[PDB]
């Protein structure tokens, strides 16, 4: 086909692994963000700018499509308009100007080169190489019109913050265009486009050397960095701010792309339609691209909300993997033979249960681990993840064993749509727990009988009915087994399950200073159990069932479309994607809800500074103790205190190297905890100080 | 010539260059040094387990000439076992074990994936695909074999502070491997082993991007981190250290790479003298690397005396860079017939300028903003610059306008034949100046400074001989010019040899740049005189022709060291 369909997964999985790596790191502590700073230092001034050097003095222009080119900048100015029209419409009068500058930089700009670049060219490698040069076109040329006008819009920003002096060419387009050419998108883009036009586009040997060794260096590097740029950004935000940010986000991965879609779909007037097609479908996986970091640093430093910014930027990356895996797998959709459609499905099925397995496989090690199976619903949270595994291994085995064996183990792999239903019931049992949970203390629904209604699902009796019912004839998927009234089984089951889930929304609208051990230190228990209390974390859960009721209403109306009338039309073909990719991606979701979340000399000079210089800056004032235990009044205090007083006078820089700071403390005992026993880790939590 | 020499400059130009780049981002604060263990992490934690993990996946163990990687084992036990015992005789015996439980494995270990990849891969990438395998087995079994004895000899100096009783079993041997394992590389050998048997030495295309992805970002960004760890690292020990610095540096510079080359001749039995030939040389081109900057942190661990090793990790990669250029060539200079050779001169002469250029547009620029113009002989020398930075313009005039076009096209070169004469006349009649400046005018020096009686040979260009072949500076018209060429340098030379003598009988600075570069006037002299008897090679003349380029073109390296690292 057009594009390298199979390759997808391989290249999604290098730029987002790569991302999660650094995520990790940060949250690790092993480079914190001022360690950072140095990699997107290097990212952005050296490795960046030799890429372009490389990729765009090589280029030929004699042999590129102006209207296509040109067809991506019209469609990238009407949502910068429309975006910009609507928020001077409606928006605060005094931030008005803030928001149109801001807002449309966020619309119209993506990350085109640390995550688009790799997709792009795993995509078209072998097949529109020349896709490689129109990304390396359209983002410089895109950098240098509409981003221009948002910088205008922040001028008129300040200067609705400072009065000035008339400075219509002085200030508002001056530093306007000015934060234009500094960056190294537009003045280096000038530079090689400069060199193309002196040289032959023929780099000269000595420096191409230098030139690839300075440039395949920068992907993974950006990546990486975009990681642990993404580490402590997703804040809360209120329901105004998270409105914005959903349209927004909306916007710039669903409106931009088939924007560009239309456009190249009536401007092209090219002779080979196929060829046209695929340049069409080619823009509509531009744009579906989450922002770059340029919109963060842009916020940054004119100092407007930034928070909005960096959010929808996470936000897009984030929903932005799924997206750009569903549209392109669309996009290759309407052009196969029924069996490859079908073949396709099954392989796209198997690879997101294996990830999502692994996924699931260290989420489940991870609680285990974490031992949370004590008063808290997490037991039965626990257990629908371990659902939802069961459902992909089903996933692997029936891939490699299917349409051969022989009928008893096709049903013993067949099985897997007992845990499947479990699981679509199992997030109506979350519903009805939560349910419980805003009910008295002691619901009278014990978490046995649940555990035993949960697993003990009726879909045992569908084994039953499937006993009794007709066999299976073709066996081509899973849907389509052993006939129809599966079909049945499964509309009717996740209609009870979306039943419960919209009750349970429906009732969520309804005296020894030194030492203290016994004599002190009672508190502890108290600590431990504030502890517990924030490793109740049901708002997660409701996060997980609120996220699973839409895809659990596009499975129940592709079934109710399925019985209803045989009329498939290529669309019952996307609903049945769509049904595939929940069932077998929720190891996805679960992941990110859980198992990505919370709950020698060096050490000597470190402690010697420390009790020599700062304990001497008010160590009493600073070490904030009350009522340590049952026997002293100031024993032990909060951490969290303690790293505000690193950050606030500027002993640490930020928290992480205040946190290691801290840790460096306890590995030369000048600092302790309540118990003796445990370690700092920056926390409400009351520490000890060990002279 | 199986090595691509022709690729071997613009292989050094990115080792070399981006190190530098960060070396000078290092110097301009823009990525200070906390902010560069950022990048540290990086490279050690990820880019180089996953470059590790892809090739050895793939690396097949069968098809491998085990042989050569035996050879370089030995060899770098060889050295490994001679060092030593020298340190543990002479050293003083407060710190014996460390002088030899650290600087035996700075002698032996090298920077094989910074440094070392790239440089290998660019002469073998086509020629000898398999010597990018033994790269990646001869250095990860060193790190099996050579650290651990190295990091149990340092537990003898902490047994110095902790004596116990022989904690053999203890920390002697209970933490030495434990120095071995936890470093990242090693492990990621074991692996990297382990799953190329689980699996049908293929790699899982879900991550075979992943890795790919990542094990591509090292190079650059390896090279880039070794340049914010060199900056405010060289010191001053000229009490004993640098004594002791020349022999740790040649030997893994000069001892290590000869017995390599050596061994291997007398160990590897295979049939192709050519391929062995190759292997012989590949081993010679193993172990000039600059050693890895591992050996400089693990000093850092072990708080033991860092400075030896941290200033050898900065002149260790200085001093490797022409080695590695200089040296590759000799062993390719009886392969090929004198036409080749004639052209690899060219070739050299035109590369050795280019780099040069760089230090004399820096050092002729900072003695302008410092106003080096001063009646001390500074002013002199910012000519010199001038001069030799014409004496480098000429050279890349050689390939793309020289060897074709017109005589005319040739006669540009007078201007370059001129500075290059008067570079050998400025440093003679910087003596005249300092020849003043001992005893108890420069008016008269000055009227000379530019007078250039060069420009006389200006005639003889016209007059005195038709052009000949005119293929390089001497290599123009019959041997006239190298007369002429006789004529220039020895008048200069004669005068400086009386100033010593005068003597007897940074003002300083200068005196000895001009000793450095009077070696290679007598050098030329010796070149300018062989030919005059006899036209013969021999083997001997070919290699003061090759003496004679690095002096002519690219003498302005030794020149930025008087005028670089002062900064006022
Ligand atoms: C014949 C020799 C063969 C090769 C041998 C090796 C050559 C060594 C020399 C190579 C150049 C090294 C320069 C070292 C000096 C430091 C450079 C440096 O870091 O400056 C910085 C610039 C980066 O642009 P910026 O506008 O500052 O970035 C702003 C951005 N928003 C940010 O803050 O993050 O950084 C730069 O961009 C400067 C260039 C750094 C190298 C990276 C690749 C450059 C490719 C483009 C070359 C043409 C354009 C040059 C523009 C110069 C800009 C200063
Ligand atoms: C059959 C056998 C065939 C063998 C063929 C071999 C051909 C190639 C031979 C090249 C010899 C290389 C010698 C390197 C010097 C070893 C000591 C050292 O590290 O010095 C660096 C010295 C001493 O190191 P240092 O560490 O004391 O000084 C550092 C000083 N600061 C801190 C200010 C930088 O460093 C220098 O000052 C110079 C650095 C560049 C050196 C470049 C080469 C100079 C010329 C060497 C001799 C080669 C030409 C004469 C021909 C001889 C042929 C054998
Ligand atoms: C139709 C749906 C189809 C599905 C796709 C989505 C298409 C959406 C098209 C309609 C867009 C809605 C426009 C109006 C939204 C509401 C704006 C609003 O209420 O403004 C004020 C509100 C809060 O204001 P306040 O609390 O005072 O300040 C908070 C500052 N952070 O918020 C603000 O602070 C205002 C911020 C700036 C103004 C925002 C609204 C204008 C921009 C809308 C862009 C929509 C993007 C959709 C793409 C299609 C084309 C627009
Ligand atoms: C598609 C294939 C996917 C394969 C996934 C499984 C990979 C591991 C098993 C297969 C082997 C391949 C990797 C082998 C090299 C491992 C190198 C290593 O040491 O990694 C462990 C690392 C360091 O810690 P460690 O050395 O364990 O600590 C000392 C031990 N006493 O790290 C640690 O253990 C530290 C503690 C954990 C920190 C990282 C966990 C954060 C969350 C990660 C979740 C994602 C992992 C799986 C990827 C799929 C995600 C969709
Ligand atoms: C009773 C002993 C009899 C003699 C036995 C050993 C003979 C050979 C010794 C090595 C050969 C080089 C000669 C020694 C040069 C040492 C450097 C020097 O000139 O400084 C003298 C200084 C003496 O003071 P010391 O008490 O050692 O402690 C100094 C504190 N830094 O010394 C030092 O600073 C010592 C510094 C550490 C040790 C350096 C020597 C080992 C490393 C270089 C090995 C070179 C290998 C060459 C292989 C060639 C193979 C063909
Ligand atoms: C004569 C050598 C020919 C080969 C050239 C190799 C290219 C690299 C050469 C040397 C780089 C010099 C690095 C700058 C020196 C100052 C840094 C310092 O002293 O710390």
């Amino acid at each position: 086909p057009s594009m390298s369909i199979t390759r997808l997964f391989p290249a999604l999985l290098e730029c987002f692994g790569i991302v999660l790596c650094g995520y990790i790191a940060g949250r690790a502590n092993v480079i914190t963000s001022t360690q950072a700073k140095g990699l997107g230092n290097f990212v952005s001034r050296f490795a960046l700018p030799a890429l372009l050097f490389k990729n765009m003095v090589v280029l030929n222009f004699s042999n590129v499509d102006w209207s296509f080119l040109y067809s991506i900048l019209i469609a990238k100015a009407s949502v910068f308009f429309i975006v910009c029209v609507l928020t001077l419409l409606v928006a605060s009068p005094d931030s008005r100007f803030s928001k149109a500058g801001l807002f449309p930089i966020f619309a119209t700009q993506s990350n085109d080169f640390a995550l688009g670049y790799p997709i792009v060219e795993a995509l078209y490698q072998t097949t529109y190489p020349e896709y490689l040069q129109y990304i390396y076109l359209v983002a410089p040329i895109s950098l240098m019109m509409l981003n221009p006008i948002g910088f205008i819009f922040c001028e008129i920003q300040k200067w609705k913050d400072t009065q000035n002096a008339s400075q219509n060419k002085i200030k508002i387009v001056g530093l306007g265009l000015l934060r234009v050419l500094q960056n190294p998108i537009v003045f280096m883009v000038f530079i090689g486009i400069a060199f193309n036009f002196i040289l032959d586009r023929k780099v000269p040997v000595y420096v191409e050397n230098f030139l690839d060794g300075l440039g395949n260096s920068f992907s993974g590097s950006a990546l990486f960095y975009l990681g642990l740029t993404m580490v402590g950004k997703i804040k809360r935000l209120k329901k105004s701010a998270f409105v914005v940010l959903i349209l927004l986000i909306t916007a710039k991965l669903l409106v931009l792309p088939l924007l560009c879609r239309e456009m190249v779909e009536l401007l092209d007037k090219g002779d080979s339609v196929v060829n046209h097609t695929s340049l069409s479908n080619y823009a509509f996986l531009y744009g579906v691209f989450p922002v770059a970091p340029g919109v963060a640093i842009f916020a940054t430093q004119f100092n407007m909300e930034v928070e909005i910014i960096t959010s929808g930027m996470v936000i897009s990356t984030f929903v932005s993997a799924p997206i750009m895996y569903v549209s392109a797998w669309l996009l290759t959709f309407p052009t196969m033979d029924p069996k490859p459609l079908a073949y396709a499905i099954q392989n796209v099925s198997f690879d997101i249960s294996i990830v999502s397995l692994i996924s699931l496989i260290w989420s489940l090690a991870i609680l285990l681990l974490s031992k949370k199976y004590k008063q808290l619903p997490h037991m039965l949270t626990t257990n629908l993840l371990i659902a939802q595994s069961i459902v992909c291994a089903g996933m692997m085995i029936w891939n490699f064993v299917k349409e051969k064996n022989f009928v008893g183990q096709i049903l013993v792999f067949v099985l897997l749509y007992s845990s499947l239903y479990s699981t679509y019931l199992w997030t109506g049992l979350l519903a009805i727990s939560l349910f419980l949970l805003k009910k008295r203390e002691r619901v009278q629904i014990p978490v046995g009988i649940i555990i035993i209604s949960g697993w003990g699902i009726p879909a045992l009796l569908v084994g039953v009915l499937l006993i009794t019912g007709k066999h299976n004839g073709d066996s081509i998927d899973s849907a389509f087994f052993y006939g129809k009234e599966q079909m049945i089984t499964t509309a009717v089951t996740l209609f009870c399950s979306i039943l419960i889930a919209g009750i349970s929304l429906m009732c969520m609208n309804q005296h020894c200073v030194s030492r203290c051990n016994s004599q002190s230190c009672i508190l502890a228990q108290e600590e431990e159990q504030y502890l517990q209390s924030g490793d109740q974390q049901l708002t997660r859960h409701v996060l997980l069932c609120l996220l699973l009721i839409i895809g659990l209403f596009a499975n129940l109306s592709s079934c109710l479309w399925w019985l209803f009338n045989q009329e498939p039309g290529r669309l019952y073909v996307e609903l049945q994607f769509f049904c595939a990719v929940f069932n077998f991606g929720q190891g996805f979701i679960s992941f990110g809800i859980f198992g990505l979340d919370k709950h020698s000399e060096e050490i000597k000079m470190t402690c010697q500074q420390f009790i020599h210089y700062h304990r001497d800056l008010c160590i009493r004032n600073i070490v904030k103790e009350r009522r340590c235990g049952a026997k002293t009044s100031a024993g032990t205090f909060c951490g969290c205190d303690l790293v505000s007083w690193l950050i606030e006078v500027g002993l640490a820089s930020d928290r992480g190297e205040a946190v290691i700071y801290g840790d460096r403390l306890v590995q030369g005992g000048v600092i302790q905890h309540i118990t003796n026993e445990y370690e700092f880790r920056d926390e409400y939590l009351f520490y000890r100080f060990l002279q």
